[PDB]
């Protein structure tokens, strides 16, 4: 009986692939607003009649993330309400989002950052691995496929290369796990 110890080897790299789906949450909806004849929004007061009347709009509805209510023509409708274009920012990112929309932790967030924060990243430098890169994964988590190497070899494991997976989350090869503490 010749089995060998809790040990492991490098294989095909590959990954999840998916970058998740648009489909999945709700996009922001680029349409034109029903808001052009709601209190005075052209300026100056003419056009049409001459002289009318309009003065304060109460139990309207405000923008998202705005302080009055909305009166333009395109208006984004996300996350079951109205979001401005401007108003529609990522409050980490606070970049513009002028395609996509996407919400959590009571905050809106983007889907760029929700990919790597709020997905799967490299647990060496944190980074973001892409939807459907080649990589190969520890075990269970995922790795770069540069910061693949040995703790004392300091050198990558490609596909049928040995290597151990420490408790502290570390790859050292078949000589290197004896040396280094078994
Ligand atoms: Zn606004
Ligand atoms: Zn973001
Ligand atoms: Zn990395
Ligand atoms: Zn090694």
């Amino acid at each position: 009986s010749s089995q060998v110890p809790d040990v492991m080897v490098v294989g095909e790299p590959t990954l999840m692939g998916g970058e998740f789906g648009d489909e999945d949450e709700r996009l922001i909806t680029r349409l034109e607003n029903t808001q052009f004849d709601a209190a005075n929004g052209i300026d100056d007061e003419g056009g049409s009649g001459g002289h009318m009347g309009s003065g304060g709009t109460p139990e309207i509805p405000m923008c998202a993330g705005c302080d009055q209510h909305i009166l333009d023509r395109f208006i984004l409708k996300a996350l079951d309400r109205h979001w401005h274009s401007k108003c529609l920012k990522c409050s980490d990112c606070h970049v513009p989002l002028a395609e996509r929309c996407f919400s959590r932790g009571e905050s809106v967030y983007c889907k760029d950052d929700f990919f790597k924060r709020f997905g799967t990243k490299c647990a060496a430098c944190q980074l973001g691995i892409p939807p459907t890169q080649v990589v190969r994964r520890a075990q269970d988590f995922v790795y770069h496929l540069h910061c693949f190497a040995c703790v004392v070899c300091k050198r990558q494991l490609a596909t049928g290369d040995e290597f151990y997976l420490m408790e502290d989350s570390r790859l050292v090869c078949k000589a290197d796990y004896e040396t280094a503490k078994q």
